[PDB]
């Protein structure tokens, strides 16, 4: 009933072009096997949408990677949010919504307006950049420690704990096991920051913090939540503006049409997010025997959903492998679907909206004029180096 795969979706040919092998997991079946990790996939829209959207039978409490954590101890302690099914999710998931709220978003909107500027000017003089490094990375480096109120020192440490993280959702291949080789330097020093006394006040960390004493979480819950701003909240704005800037570099039209109309800016950073799919895939773990597609899945079995895939199967999407800034986004998931749908977006978009904004009111062309490099990660899609020259508008 149920086609079994030999595909990795964790192997660097996989990660260098996935969408061959995608096309052929979502036309196998509504369900396939991988018979590489021993785990359900599912990678059309449908199945994707339905899985996310029934938390009680699809969990997440046994962990969103591959290992489960009624078997396996995790690597760190579990997640409060991420990692948590309701009722457990539903206060934690509160407290982060109204910390990463319209309210905030006011709050910062000028400042992380004036600095995506700013640095857009800075490159204009310099010409010929590295998209990632000197922008992607750079601009989130700029805004985000700062609003999580943040120290200045240690923060070289962001970047390569958010890898790790992400690696560490994958399998037990080399990307993951040599990422928690690495790590014990960059836990200390996250673990750290998530302490009250380390935190700015104003700050996204001090209002994680203030929280506690409504009745919604405990004073000793706040800094595993802050670690979860610390953990996601940074590298996947550097891929999802680094997929911004790489769709605007190949599809010079498209730049073009976000030049004559930068109110285009919000949405070119969500068809973007569409299109490449920065968090390209979740697990979750059934819990109980269950029909999906047609094909009976057991108790305690991972599946892993290949976002990416969905939000570029042709059963939902016309001409799905274009870029299309004036594409009606809404129902791709890029950002999830459902109860855990990304709590973070606002931040993410304030980003890439205000980025996109300054491209295009600044920039005339973006010319790919360098070997691209890919970066490889078990969760994460984007790129190495983008090397562009920025022509003045
Ligand atoms: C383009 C940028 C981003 C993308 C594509 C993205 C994608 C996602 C996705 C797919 C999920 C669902 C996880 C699941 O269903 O298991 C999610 C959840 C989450 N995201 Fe994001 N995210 C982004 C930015 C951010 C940012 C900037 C932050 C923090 C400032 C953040 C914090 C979170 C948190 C805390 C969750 C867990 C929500 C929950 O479990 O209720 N994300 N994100
Ligand atoms: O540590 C956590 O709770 C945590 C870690 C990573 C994420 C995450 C992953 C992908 C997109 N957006 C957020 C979310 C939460
Ligand atoms: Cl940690």
């Amino acid at each position: 009933t149920i086609p079994h795969l030999a595909i990795d979706p964790f192997s660097l040919d996989f990660f260098d072009d996935p969408y061959p092998d995608q096309q052929t997991l979502r036309d196998a079946g509504p369900v396939v096997y991988l018979d590489k990790w021993n785990v359900y996939g599912v990678a059309r829209y449908a199945e994707v949408h339905a899985v996310l959207n029934d938390p009680t039978t699809f969990c997440s409490s046994r962990g969103v990677g591959l290992s489960d954590f009624k078997k396996e101890k995790p690597w760190r302690p579990p997640s409060l949010i991420l990692e948590a099914d309701p009722p457990a999710h539903t206060r934690p998931r509160a407290v982060l919504s109204k910390v990463l709220s319209p309210a905030t978003m006011k709050t910062i909107r000028d400042g992380f307006a004036a600095a995506a500027d700013a640095k857009v000017d800075e490159l204009l003089q310099r010409g010929c950049i590295d998209a990632i490094a000197d922008l992607a990375e750079a601009y989130p480096l700029s805004v985000f420690p700062d609003a999580m109120g943040l120290k200045q020192e240690g923060r070289e440490h962001l970047l390569p704990y958010a890898g790790l993280v992400f690696n560490a959702f994958g399998p037990p291949n080399e990307l993951r096991q040599t990422a928690i080789e690495r790590s014990a330097p960059h836990q200390a020093y996250v673990n750290e920051q998530c302490q009250r006394p380390n935190l700015a006040p104003g700050g996204f960390g001090a209002c994680i913090h203030a929280f506690t004493d409504t009745g919604e979480i405990t004073p000793d819950e706040a800094p595993l939540l802050v670690r979860s701003l610390l953990s996601a909240g940074l590298d996947t704005t550097v891929n999802g503006i680094g997929a911004a800037v790489y769709c605007l570099a190949r599809f010079p039209g498209e730049l073009q049409r976000l030049r004559s109309d930068p109110t285009l800016a919000r949405n070119a950073f969500e068809e973007a997010v569409r299109f490449e799919s920065p968090v390209q895939t979740f697990f979750r773990t059934t819990t109980r025997e269950v029909e999906l597609g047609g094909a009976v899945i057991g108790e305690g079995e991972k599946v892993l959903m290949f976002l990416g895939s969905a939000n570029r199967d042709p059963r939902r999407w016309s001409d799905p492998d274009l870029y299309d800034i004036t594409r009606k986004t809404s129902g791709h998931v890029g950002f999830g679907s459902g109860v855990h749908m990304c709590v973070g977006q606002l931040v993410a978009r304030l980003e890439g909206e205000v980025m996109l904004s300054a491209l295009a009111r600044k920039v005339a062309a973006i010319d790919i004029d360098g070997p691209v490099k890919r970066r490889f990660n078990n969760t994460l899609r984007g790129l190495e180096s983008l090397p562009v020259k920025l022509t003045p508008a």
